[PDB]
Order: C-alpha cells, then sequence, then structure tokens
C-alpha cells in the first residue's frame, strides 16, 4: 500500500450532533496501531441502529462521530502483531468481536466476546484509548468499533472477518448485521424444529431474515405481523405464509394470534424494538413450551413487562445479539453459503446509492419504503 | 368400604372469607361420580399457596372453600370407569393433573395437562360441574382439584398418584407440592449442569428443595438469599454453601451477587413470589448464558419487568409449575427415591399438629418460625 504507515485523508459522513444531517467531511485516518486493521470501506449499508444513535435515543452515543456498522471492503494495512489478515484481503468488519480465547469465546453457549468492549463502547481504540479519526486535530469518535461511513476505518483485529475474495462486496456488506441476526435468531437462539409454528413481528430486513431462517428450519406456518399492509406482498418470497395487521383488530395482537394457532405459536420473534410488542410476542406463545426471542433493539429506559404466570405456565423469554453467530469464525461461512446459493442476500437490497446520497438514504429509511440501502463509498 | 355409594359427614377446615380464620365444620362429602376418586386424607401439610389464596391475593380464589393441596391418604371409593386406583390404595392427590392423552401430556415438552382445568379452576368436578362438598345443602368449593383440609375429599382420577403402600403418609404428603417443585425446578426446568453457580432467592421449603436439587446436580456454589438470617443456619444441611441477606446491603441484591460471581450466576431460582425479587434474580444471572427460573407464585395484578437488553445479551427468563413433573407418572418414582434415601423429605417437616390446630399452624407459618407443618387429620 502507498499509504502504509501514513495518516490517510479521505471522505467520511460525520454525525456532528444528534438529529443533524450527516456532513461529508475530509477526515484524517491515522495508521493502525498494535492489533488493529485499517480498512478501505468499498460499500456500506444503512441500518436502524445507525439512525437510533443519530436520533439521540442512545445512552452510549458520542458526538461528533462516524457512524455505520454494516460494510465490506479490503485491508489497506495492518498494525503490529496482526497476522490473521494482510493488505489486500477482503473483509467484513463486525460490531461483535471474537477474540477466540476468553470464557465467552471458548464456551459454545454465546457469541458475546467482551475483549474490546471497554474501548469500542466509548468510541476509541484499545491500544491507546484514542480515536483514529480527526478533523483539524480534533477527534471524531468511532461507532460500534466499525465507523463504516468513512472511506477508511480502523478496527480491532478481533472484529475483522476474512472472507472469500470472489464475494461481491456490494452484497456481503449485509452479512455484518441484519441478515445473520434474523437467520441466527432462528437457528442458534431459538433452534426452531421442523413443523414449528412461528410468528414474526415486523417485516423489515430482520423480520424477513427470521422468515427465511424459519423456512430453512422447516416451520409449517410463518405468521407475519406488520402495521404496514404494503410489506405483506414482498414477505411471501421470504417464507411468510400468513399476515396480520394489528391496526385491523380491536383485540390485542396476542389474542388474534392465539385465536389462529389453537393456543399460541411455538416461536415468536420481535424484530421492531418496541417493548409493548415484545410483551405481545411473549403472550402470543403457546402454554407449556412457547419461546419468544427479542431481536429488536429498544430505546434506553424502555422496560419489558408481563405477568410472571406466563413464565410459570411454560413460556420462555429470551433474546439474540447478531443471531448468536461468532463473527470471525462464522461470517466467512455465511459468505460461502451465500456464494453457494444456500442463503439469500441480494433480495434484502432495494437501493444502491453513493456516499454523497447518505442523507437521502436515511430519509428512505425513515419513510419505511425500502429494505437495505447500499452505499458505494468510492464513486 | 362401609361408606361406599353414600354421602360422608366429616370434619373440614373451611375458609368462608378471605383473611378470616379457618373454621372446622361438619361437611357432607358426596360419593364420587364417573372418573372420580374419594380419598381418606390421613395427613395434609400447609403450603404458602394455601395462605396465598386465603389472603385474597389469588386471581382464581373462590369462597367459601376447602383449601389444602399437599396430602397423602387412602382411596375410600372410586366412581364408574375408574381402574387405576381401587379402595385401600395409598395415594397422593395432585393439583397438576395428568390425563396421559392430551396435546400437553403427549408433547413431551411440558407437564401442564389442561384436561380438568375448566372444573378445578372454578372449584367444581368435571362430571356434573358441581362441588362434592356442602354445609346445610349449600356448596363449598374445591381448591386446586384437591381440597385436602377435609378428612374426605373427592378428586378426578387423572389427579391421583398411586404410591408404594409402605411409604409413611405423614412424610410423603410433601411430595404433592413443595419438594418436587424445588427439585424439579433444577432437574427438569433449568437442567443445571455439574459445576454450575446457583443463586436461590428465599430459603423456605421450596428454596431449600432447590438447594438439594442443585446439590444433587453437582453445582459448585449455591448462594442462599433471604431477608431472615435465621433461615441460613438450617440451609447448610440442604446444600446452601454461601449466604446473603439483602437488608445488610445498600446496593441492589443483583449487584451484590454479580460482584461475588465474576459477572453473575449460571442459574437463579426465585422461591418467594415477589416481582421485584424476580427482576433481581434475572439481573444477577451471567451475561450470555445465565438462566432465571421463577418458582414463586405472585399476587394478582403484579407484573415482572426488566430492560430487554438483559435478554438480548443472553439471559433466559423461564418458570416452573410443579418442577415440570408429570404427576401420576413421576410422583410414585419420587416416593421410591425417598424410600431409597436418594431424596430428603423428613428434613422439611418442622411441626406435626392436628386438624383442630390449623389456625395455630398458619400463624406459626406467618411468623416464619417453621418449614412444613403436617396435620394429622384423624387424631
Ligand atoms: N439484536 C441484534 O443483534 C440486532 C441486529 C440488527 C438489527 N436489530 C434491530 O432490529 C429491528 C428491525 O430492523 P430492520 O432493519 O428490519 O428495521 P425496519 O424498520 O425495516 O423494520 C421494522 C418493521 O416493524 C414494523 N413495525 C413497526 N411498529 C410495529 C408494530 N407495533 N407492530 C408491528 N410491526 C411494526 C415496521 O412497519 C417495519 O416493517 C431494529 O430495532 C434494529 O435495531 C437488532
Ligand atoms: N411454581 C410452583 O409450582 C409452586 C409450587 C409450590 C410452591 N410455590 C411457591 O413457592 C413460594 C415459596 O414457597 P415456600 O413454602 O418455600 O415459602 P416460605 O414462606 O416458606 O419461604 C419464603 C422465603 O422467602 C423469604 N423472603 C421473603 N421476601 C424476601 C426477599 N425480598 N428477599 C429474599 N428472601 C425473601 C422469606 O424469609 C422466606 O424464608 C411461594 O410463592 C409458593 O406459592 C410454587
Ligand atoms: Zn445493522
Ligand atoms: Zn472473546
Ligand atoms: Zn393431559
Ligand atoms: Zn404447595
Amino acid at each position: 500500500s502507498a499509504t502504509q504507515g501514513q495518516v490517510i485523508t479521505c471522505k467520511a459522513a460525520v454525525a456532528w450532533e444528534p438529529n443533524k444531517p450527516l456532513v461529508i467531511e475530509d477526515v484524517q485516518v491515522a495508521p493502525p496501531q498494535a492489533g488493529e486493521v485499517r480498512v478501505k470501506v468499498l460499500y456500506t449499508a444503512l441500518c436502524h441502529t445507525d439512525a437510533y444513535t443519530w436520533s439521540g435515543k442512545d445512552p452510549e452515543g458520542l458526538f461528533p462521530c462516524v457512524l455505520g456498522h454494516e460494510a465490506a471492503g479490503i485491508v489497506e494495512s495492518v498494525g503490529e502483531g496482526v497476522t490473521e489478515v494482510q493488505p489486500g484481503d477482503h473483509v467484513i468488519p463486525c460490531y461483535q468481536a471474537e477474540c477466540r480465547e476468553c470464557k465467552f469465546c471458548k464456551s459454545g453457549k454465546t457469541n458475546l466476546c467482551g475483549k474490546v468492549r471497554a474501548a469500542t463502547g466509548v468510541g476509541v481504540m484499545m491500544n491507546d484509548r484514542k480515536s483514529r479519526f480527526s478533523i483539524n486535530g480534533k477527534p471524531i469518535y468511532h461507532f460500534m468499533g466499525t465507523s463504516t461511513f468513512s472511506q477508511y476505518t480502523v478496527v480491532h483485529d478481533v472484529s475483522v472477518a476474512k472472507i472469500d475474495p470472489v464475494a461481491p462486496l456490494e452484497k456481503v456488506c449485509l452479512l455484518g448485521c441484519g441478515v445473520p441476526t434474523g437467520l441466527g435468531a432462528v437457528w442458534n437462539t431459538a433452534k426452531v424444529e421442523p413443523g414449528s409454528i412461528v410468528a414474526v413481528f415486523g417485516l423489515g430486513t430482520v423480520g424477513l431474515a427470521v422468515a427465511e431462517g424459519a423456512k430453512a428450519a422447516g416451520a409449517s406456518r410463518i405468521i407475519g405481523i406488520d402495521i404496514d399492509s404494503k410489506k405483506f406482498d414482498r414477505a411471501k418470497n421470504f417464507g411468510v405464509t400468513e399476515f396480520i395487521n394489528p391496526k385491523e383488530h380491536e383485540q390485542p395482537i396476542q389474542q388474534v394470534i392465539v385465536d389462529l394457532t389453537d393456543g399460541g405459536v411455538d416461536y415468536s420473534f420481535e424484530c421492531i424494538g418496541n417493548v409493548s410488542v415484545m410483551r405481545s410476542a411473549l403472550e402470543c406463545c403457546h402454554k407449556g413450551w412457547g419461546t419468544s426471542v427479542i431481536v429488536g433493539v429498544a430505546a434506553s429506559g424502555q422496560e419489558i413487562s408481563t405477568r410472571p404466570f406466563q413464565l410459570v405456565t411454560g413460556r420462555v423469554w429470551k433474546g439474540t445479539a447478531f443471531g448468536g453467530f461468532k463473527s470471525r469464525s462464522q461470517v466467512p461461512s455465511l459468505v460461502d453459503k451465500y456464494l453457494k446459493k444456500e442463503i439469500k442476500v441480494d433480495e434484502y437490497i432495494t437501493h444502491n446509492m453513493t456516499l454523497a446520497d447518505i442523507n437521502k438514504a436515511f430519509d428512505l429509511m425513515h419513510d419505511g419504503d425500502c429494505l437495505r440501502v447500499v452505499l458505494d463509498m468510492f464513486v
């Protein structure tokens, strides 16, 4: 690399303050330190998690920052002691790290490695507890250990998945968040059996991946719930067999579902981040065995509630983070499955735009009429 | 049987109103109809659930009623179609029925048979939708399908566990509720693995059985939490290895437990019925895999709450009903384990009294100066 050891000056979409449109700035991206990787971000996708922090409803939120966490690109350079990746490798930076050596990593019970959490949680790098981004010497915080809204980003080596170089980067950028979250919520978290009756609450990218996961798992019925009836038609291609719009019914949604399933569903998945809907997803589950998985991310201060008899009578309340997938170990497999036509990726993308269109893309995101928007960072 | 086909006049502890002392009355106990069994209740133990309903805090509480659900006795007579039990058999009447043929019984995922619930949940028998108890021609409702505070009671055949006739009825009456509840909360519900770190909230009979269950499960640490330090001393014999009294700490109890366990326990059991303590028990679980089992029965209208983040970060919220044990199929096996000294039963009994002392026995329970109190019905 022509830039090895040097401070890079590139374009980045900077979130200067909450609710303010992103400003495309020239930022300085410092070289990778010990155990870090500088990535050329070719393509990034937009997620509701980016907008959630941008909105100001996030307690972890630090301003000014470079948002974005769903991307794919190429290793520009590596810091001291980095050997798992090298300049030129095709990678997916992940918000979920995998150090492969801690209690969380070694016990096949969870994917939640906490090695770099103290650093990533505060918009900084572990090696020096500083950000690698600056404008006129002043720091711009990192976001979710990824900051993929920058042409160049610096991430911890433990968060870098090395992928198949033939994979189309404008597609595989979705394998860093939404699609594995939905798929894994079914396969890893719930472990849905064939014949199961599944309810999916919210038919956005995540809800659709849950439907594809449940179809792959051999569910007999996939009930799609969304307040927007226009989202029902596209859902059928993702495996959804039945539809309910809660606004079309005076009785609580949980009652409507119990009334169609002879007692309730085997599995429910809340793919919105709405606490009232989380309670409904639990209560629509069948007595004795019904399991509800929260996939959606609620705003800070919101609490879930139910009457404890729902649990005493056999319902199970749980949740998922990145579908329970181990980033460095499993994202490369999801890419291989995608390349081998075992899983859908392309179908979740409704728009391709450029970095300059970032605000226009967040406007599409607010309106609800899109699935994933992919940004070409270098055009 | 001298009383076959006939109405029995016997003594019963009747609860006329919530919160008023139990009155010993002469009651008429009609003969069993199709599918029913009339039992001579030799011994009955008092449970917190009996006091829970008497205190007016049960959503299903009906008055006047004959309370009691932990008993052991002898089959006096059987109704038409009854073949599994016959006069003279030693039995344990169970509040959790097992028809062996329904959706729940055949599922293999639960013990929550709902065959006779339309009747027991409303203080009546299924055959004629009427009670078998009356005073001056006026009905006295059944309670939990058992009504063991009566010398003679009529139960559904699907709620009768036939047991080894050598088993002492003054001990095995406990195998109808509290002891299998705690043991099973561990073995069936949580499925605690060897080396697990366990937190038991409330060190009453149920909490102590959870400690015995966890000890048999090969747990490395059993943390006993109780607001009464007096309950700690006897708890050591049941497997409790460490003690915490929440009143001795300014920080919330979950924080105290997390501090002592390097992030939280593997399994927590709430054995009280207090919704704030239920939230604490969930929050004291280790991120990624920690599981909380609600065992305690909460008051009407009380709700459990937490931040959805607790579940998204891997904690599992579940509950148990009769420790997940199949009544007719498994209660005889537990009586066999007890006689083999594989399980403790005797150790949970602190007092033996007579039916006439029922009110004295509940006052003793209110003061927290006992575990199980066994009433001799016929002396
Ligand atoms: N846990 C994880 O690791 C993780 C990962 C990725 C995304 N997420 C979360 O998943 C959620 C969904 O992501 P997405 O990209 O699919 O978003 P989205 O906006 O495209 O989808 C949300 C859907 O829910 C619908 N909806 C809104 N309110 C509803 C209600 N009351 N009842 C029914 N439907 C309702 C909307 O119409 C929309 O179709 C977000 O909260 C996101 O933060 C979590
Ligand atoms: N789920 C089931 O199938 C089932 C079956 C049997 C019993 N139960 C329930 O189990 C519960 C306990 O039964 P038991 O007979 O062991 O009761 P118990 O009264 O003997 O014991 C309760 C204990 O909780 C302690 N306690 C109270 N508040 C506390 C707090 N804030 N923090 C810590 N400790 C606290 C008390 O000091 C007491 O020792 C009851 O709610 C009963 O209904 C449930
Ligand atoms: Zn995302
Ligand atoms: Zn790790
Ligand atoms: Zn049944
Ligand atoms: Zn009981």
